[PDB]
This record gives C-alpha cells, structure tokens and sequence, in this order.
C-alpha cells in the first residue's frame, strides 16, 4: 500500500497525468492571457500557480520513488489539448475558457478532493494546497462567462458538445488506476457531474440546457 508494486504501477500513470495536466494548464492560461488583454495580469497569475502545482506533483512522485509514465499522459490529453490549441488559433476565447477553466478545473477539483482522504501524508499536504487554487481558477472562468453570457452562449454550447465527451473518456480511461489508489469511480463521476452542472447553472443555463449539455458527456 504505497510501496506495493500494484500501487506504484498505477501511481506511475496517475502522477504522470497530473503533471502533464498542470503543464498544459500553464500553457493554456498563458495563451488565454494573450487573448484577453483586460485580464492579462490575472491570467498570468493563474499560469504561475499552475507551474507551482506541476512542481509539487513532480515531488509527490519522487517521494514514492515512482517514475512518471509521461508518454501515457501525453496521449491521455492529446485530443482535448489539440482542441484548445485550434480554438486559440481561431481566436475563440470562450471555447478555450470552457475547456481549461470550467471543464478541466471541475475535473481536477472532483478528482483531487477524492484523492486527499486516501493520499499518503506528503501528497495529501501538496494536494490540499493545490485544490485551494483550483477553486480560484474555476471562479475566474465562471465569473467571466457569467458576465459575458449572452455573447458566449452559442459558442459555449458548441464547445461543450465537442469537448465534454473527451473528458468523460479521460475519466473512464483513468478509472482503473484510480481504484488502485483507493478512489472509487462512482464518487468521481457523481462529483464531476455535480460540479460541472453547478458551474453551468451559475453561468446562466436552464435545467433543460444543463441536462442537454451533461448528456453529451454521459452518452459518450
Ligand atoms: C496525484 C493526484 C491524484 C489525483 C489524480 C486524478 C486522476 C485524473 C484527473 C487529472 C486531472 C488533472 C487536471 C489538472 C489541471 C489543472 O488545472
Ligand atoms: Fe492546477
Ligand atoms: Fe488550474
């Protein structure tokens, strides 16, 4: 349990996934800072927080004597990451904000909070510090999208349709290794659906709209 060979194998993929995720979050928020001049300094602050998270999780892996399987993690994020990239190239800020500040942050919040109670004491302290920042990142995107809801609504719907299923696939792909780390799938699914559904309601979506938007992920 922590030093077991089964735990260490699963941690190799999970730890690689969180590190790769933080690294991409870093790049994502820097690109967003390019696209949103009025919030350029705030977004740069979010990016610097991501760099800290990445470093903290690299340390978690070293503490369990685990080599992160980065190749597995690259492939894990590829589709969703390339979608961000493409949206960024076409100037689609709304899509980029949805992917990184809503969908990805909600996923991280739900998984990290599930990991905390079963995490070794060193990783538990790191993750507690990390999840504190994730609330702020999600709050940034919700606040912006809520303030710009009418202009953003049509693109949000389209972005959700294309990208929510990718994250569900990512949630499903990670479920086995997560269980080995003592994180139950059913907790992950419920918590992610609740957080993302609640964030959509806060932004301004109706119930039928939230059910429609959620169902694109769940049917995948
Ligand atoms: C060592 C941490 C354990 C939790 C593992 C969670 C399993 C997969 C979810 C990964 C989500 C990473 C997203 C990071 C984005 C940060 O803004
Ligand atoms: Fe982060
Ligand atoms: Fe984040």
């Amino acid at each position: 349990d922590f030093q077991s060979e089964s735990y260490k194998d699963a941690y190799s993929r999970i730890n690689a996934i969180v590190i790769e995720g933080e690294q991409e979050a870093f790049d994502n928020y820097n690109r967003l800072a390019e696209m949103l001049p009025d919030q350029r300094d705030e977004l740069h602050k979010l990016a610097k927080m991501e760099q800290r998270h990445m470093k903290g999780f690299m340390a978690c892996g070293k503490n369990l004597s685990v080599t992160p399987d980065m190749g597995f993690a690259q492939k894990y994020y590829e589709r969703l990451h390339e979608n961000f990239k493409a949206a960024a190239a076409e100037g689609k800020v709304v899509t980029c904000l949805l992917i990184q500040s809503l969908i990805i942050e909600c996923f991280a919040i739900a998984a990290y909070n599930i990991y905390i109670p079963v995490a070794d004491a060193f990783a538990r302290k790191i993750t507690e510090g990390v999840v504190r920042d994730e609330y702020l990142h999600r709050n940034f995107g919700e606040e912006w999208l809520k303030a710009n809801f009418d202009a953003s609504k049509a693109e949000l719907e389209e972005a959700n349709r294309q990208n929510l299923p990718l994250v569900w696939l990512m949630l499903n792909e990670v479920a086995d290794d997560a269980r080995e780390l003592g994180m139950e799938r059913e907790s992950l699914v419920e918590d992610f659906m609740i957080a993302y559904g609640e964030a959509l309601e806060n932004i301004g979506f109706t119930t039928r709209e939230i059910m429609r938007m959620s169902a694109y992920g769940l049917a995948a």
